[PDB]
């Protein structure tokens, strides 16, 4: 004679990641570090670029 | 980890041409360049031709 069964299960999460890079040039940092000092009509175009 | 890439290309023009010929006989030149000397009934038909 049989009796009904109960099954008990358990699972565990798995951790992953994503990574994306982002470069910048040396002249880009040099043009982006002004701190309200420059502003001639030739450096502004390079900063905008 | 990978970082985005930009590309720059430059293409130039290339020059070609077309040529087509067109001939006029010397008799037709003598007919067309009378400079107000002809005008009879038989020169007019040759000038029209």
């Amino acid at each position: 004679v049989d009796q009904p069964v109960h099954n008990y299960m358990v699972k565990r999460i798995h951790k992953r990641s994503l990574s994306a890079a982002f470069a910048i040039a040396s002249e880009a940092l040099s043009l982006l570090s002004n701190t309200y000092v420059d502003g001639t009509e030739i450096d502004s175009s390079l900063r905008i670029r």
